[PDB]
């Protein structure tokens, strides 16, 4: 059933105007209201489902709690940052088509995902690639956790490229994030009800795995797994993903032994070192616990001092 009537103009609940264009969920390429035509490069998107639909009620709550335009810019430059990869929420509102209602937001238009590109590159990303990656998802992570969220389902699908700016990547889909913190009172070590999603099998945490709320701990273990992914195109248990008590077993029988994970994945007595200090820094994380995420940070810039770089920001994809 369509949902909208190809460049009509739709005016959101702050009366600011927009045009819709062809689909890039449903979602379509949007910009502001003009007499041309919505484009392929537009620089927006609009994504719309029923008024009912949970996950985009969770997501718009997130843009408007933590990813308002001057909130993000602040935060910028408070911290002295190049950019933030959380996409900037534009606009929202409310859609009547043929006796049904429907929700609408208007985001950021994005270039390509990442899982297309290490596809395409054979399943690898160097190691500067991952560790530039990982520093920017670490401000990114730090960034959502201070403002009560967690995103637990970070992968290479969910990282898309800026649209004009190939160094920059940002971390999208918040339909299953969770607030683990709100208003400043964090989740008990507990299931939650109102929670069904365990986030993907093979990066998932091992609290997700446990049935319990994901925490902060939880979202830097998920960019472990993805880190191992990326440097080595495996993981020890990517045969046995239709069963979940194997793949937990594996992540926590390499937890409490991080140097047998770095013998599995990497070839022998050629391990990156940074790799098995970020998961050993995780590893002593309580469910409760703030992480040093500078520390964090600093862990990969040794990994960058190690094979001669630092960190100038280029990707290199
Ligand atoms: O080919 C595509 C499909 N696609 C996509 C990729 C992965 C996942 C979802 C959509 C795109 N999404 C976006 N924007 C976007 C998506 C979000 F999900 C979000 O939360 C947000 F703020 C912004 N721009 C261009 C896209 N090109
Ligand atoms: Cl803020
Ligand atoms: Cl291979």
């Amino acid at each position: 059933a369509e949902q909208f009537a190809v460049g009509e103009i739709i005016t959101d609940m702050a009366a600011a105007a927009w045009k819709v264009g062809l689909p890039i969920g449903c979602i379509y390429l949007a910009d502001m209201n003009s007499s041309e035509s919505v484009g392929s490069d537009a620089p927006c998107v609009v994504k719309v489902e029923p008024s009912d639909n949970g996950p985009l009620f969770t997501e718009l709550k997130f843009y408007q709690r933590a990813a308002k335009p001057e909130q993000i810019q602040k935060w910028i430059r408070t911290r002295k940052l190049k950019y933030l990869g959380v996409p900037k929420y534009w606009g929202s509102g409310l859609h009547d088509k043929n006796g049904k209602s429907y929700r609408f937001m208007i985001m950021d238009r994005f270039g390509s995902d990442l899982q297309k590109i290490y596809e395409a590159n054979a399943k690898r990303f160097s190691r500067k690639t991952v560790l530039q990656l990982s520093l920017r998802i670490l401000d990114i992570l730090e960034y959502i956790h201070e403002h009560e969220y967690v995103h637990g389902d970070i992968k290479a699908s969910n990282l898309l490229l800026n649209y004009k700016n190939p160094d920059q990547v940002y971390l999208v889909d918040y339909g299953l994030a969770y607030r683990y913190c709100p208003e400043g009172v964090h989740k008990a070590y507990a299931a939650d009800p109102k929670r069904c999603h365990d986030g993907t099998i093979e990066f998932t945490s091992i609290d997700a795995h446990n049935g319990v709320a994901p925490s902060r701990r939880g979202d830097l273990e998920i960019l472990g797994y993805c880190m191992i992914q990326w440097l080595t195109g495996h993981l020890p248990w990517e045969d046995n993903l239709k069963d979940p008590k194997y793949v937990r077993d594996s992540k926590i029988r390499y937890r409490e032994n991080i140097a047998s994970l770095m013998d599995k994945c990497f070839p022998a007595a050629n391990a990156p070192g940074e790799i098995a200090k970020y998961m050993e820094t995780v590893k002593l994380l309580d469910y409760t616990e703030k992480p040093l995420y500078e520390n964090l940070r600093d862990i990969l810039l040794q990994g960058l001092k190690a094979i001669g770089s630092k960190d100038d920001g280029k990707l290199d994809l």
